[PDB]
DNA sequence: CGAACCTGGTCTTGACTCCATTGCCGGATTTGTATTAGACTGGCAGGGTTGCCCCGAAGCGGGCG
Protein backbone atom coordinates (compact mmCIF):
# COMPACT_ATOMS: atom_id res chain seq x y z
CA UNK A 1 0.00 0.00 0.00
CA UNK A 2 1.15 3.59 0.01
CA UNK A 3 -1.01 4.45 3.29
CA UNK A 4 2.27 3.77 4.83
CA UNK A 5 4.30 4.80 2.27
CA UNK A 6 2.58 8.29 2.72
CA UNK A 7 2.85 8.08 6.50
CA UNK A 8 6.76 7.39 6.49
CA UNK A 9 7.26 10.29 4.20
CA UNK A 10 5.12 12.40 6.59
CA UNK A 11 6.85 11.26 9.53
CA UNK A 12 10.36 10.96 8.00
CA UNK A 13 10.06 14.55 6.93
CA UNK A 14 9.95 16.18 10.52
CA UNK A 15 11.94 18.68 12.10
CA UNK A 16 13.07 18.59 15.48
CA UNK A 17 15.81 20.22 17.83
CA UNK A 18 18.34 17.61 17.88
CA UNK A 19 21.17 18.17 15.79
CA UNK A 20 22.33 14.55 16.14
CA UNK A 21 19.16 13.19 14.82
CA UNK A 22 20.39 15.74 11.45
CA UNK A 23 23.56 13.97 11.69
CA UNK A 24 22.47 10.17 11.67
CA UNK A 25 20.29 11.16 8.33
CA UNK A 26 23.27 12.99 6.80
CA UNK A 27 25.03 9.77 7.47
CA UNK A 28 22.71 7.42 6.48
CA UNK A 29 22.88 7.69 2.78
CA UNK A 30 26.58 6.40 1.29
CA UNK A 31 26.49 2.65 2.14
CA UNK A 32 29.19 -0.07 3.15
CA UNK A 33 32.10 -1.53 1.06
CA UNK A 34 33.56 -4.91 0.58
CA UNK A 35 37.10 -5.58 1.15
CA UNK A 36 37.94 -5.73 -2.58
CA UNK A 37 36.27 -2.47 -2.65
CA UNK A 38 38.52 -1.07 0.27
CA UNK A 39 41.79 -2.49 -1.75
CA UNK A 40 40.20 -0.54 -5.33
CA UNK A 41 40.02 2.47 -3.20
CA UNK A 42 43.26 2.39 -1.51
CA UNK A 43 45.21 1.89 -4.88
CA UNK A 44 43.29 4.23 -6.24
CA UNK A 45 44.72 6.64 -3.20
CA UNK A 46 48.79 5.39 -3.43
CA UNK A 47 48.17 6.02 -6.98
CA UNK A 48 46.50 9.42 -6.89
CA UNK A 49 49.30 10.32 -4.70
CA UNK A 50 52.39 8.92 -6.35
CA UNK A 51 50.72 10.99 -9.29
CA UNK A 52 50.53 14.17 -7.24
CA UNK A 53 54.25 13.47 -6.09
CA UNK A 54 55.12 13.09 -9.73
CA UNK A 55 53.65 16.56 -10.42
C1' DC B 1 95.51 85.63 79.46
C1' DG B 2 98.55 81.44 77.36
C1' DA B 3 99.33 76.31 77.04
C1' DA B 4 97.77 71.19 77.48
C1' DC B 5 94.03 68.18 77.14
C1' DC B 6 89.09 65.71 76.25
C1' DT B 7 86.08 64.86 73.47
C1' DG B 8 82.74 66.46 69.71
C1' DG B 9 81.47 65.08 64.84
C1' DT B 10 84.35 64.29 60.46
C1' DC B 11 86.55 61.86 57.28
C1' DT B 12 90.35 58.27 54.80
C1' DT B 13 92.34 54.05 54.22
C1' DG B 14 93.58 49.26 54.61
C1' DA B 15 91.96 44.89 55.33
C1' DC B 16 88.26 41.40 55.67
C1' DT B 17 84.51 39.15 54.18
C1' DC B 18 80.19 37.79 52.62
C1' DC B 19 76.61 36.97 49.83
C1' DA B 20 74.16 37.72 45.29
C1' DT B 21 74.81 36.65 40.12
C1' DT B 22 75.65 34.08 36.53
C1' DG B 23 76.99 29.76 34.65
C1' DC B 24 77.75 25.04 33.47
C1' DC B 25 76.74 20.32 33.84
C1' DG B 26 74.71 16.21 35.01
C1' DG B 27 70.77 14.11 36.20
C1' DA B 28 65.49 13.66 37.33
C1' DT B 29 60.90 14.60 36.29
C1' DT B 30 57.53 16.10 33.43
C1' DT B 31 54.94 16.94 29.37
C1' DG B 32 53.85 16.08 24.47
C1' DT B 33 53.42 12.95 20.10
C1' DA B 34 53.34 8.46 17.45
C1' DT B 35 51.90 3.63 17.46
C1' DT B 36 49.41 -0.71 18.57
C1' DA B 37 46.62 -5.42 11.64
C1' DG B 38 40.88 -10.89 13.26
C1' DA B 39 36.07 -8.36 12.89
C1' DC B 40 33.27 -5.17 14.90
C1' DT B 41 29.67 0.15 10.70
C1' DG B 42 23.10 4.97 12.19
C1' DG B 43 21.08 7.36 20.41
C1' DC B 44 19.08 9.17 23.08
C1' DA B 45 15.66 14.18 29.39
C1' DG B 46 11.32 15.17 28.43
C1' DG B 47 7.52 16.43 29.89
C1' DG B 48 4.32 19.38 31.75
C1' DT B 49 1.98 24.06 32.83
C1' DT B 50 0.34 28.67 31.66
C1' DG B 51 -0.45 32.35 29.00
C1' DC B 52 -0.65 34.98 24.66
C1' DC B 53 -0.36 35.78 19.62
C1' DC B 54 -1.07 34.40 14.48
C1' DC B 55 -3.54 32.02 10.68
C1' DG B 56 -7.92 29.35 8.83
C1' DA B 57 -13.08 28.14 8.34
C1' DA B 58 -17.21 30.64 8.16
C1' DG B 59 -21.19 33.67 8.24
C1' DC B 60 -22.26 37.10 5.55
C1' DG B 61 -23.30 41.20 3.40
C1' DG B 62 -22.37 43.65 -0.52
C1' DG B 63 -21.07 43.48 -5.33
C1' DC B 64 -22.41 40.65 -9.34
C1' DG B 65 -25.45 38.37 -12.89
Amino acid sequence: SEALRQARKDAELTASADSVRAYLKQIGKVALLNAEEEVELAKRIEAGLYATQLM
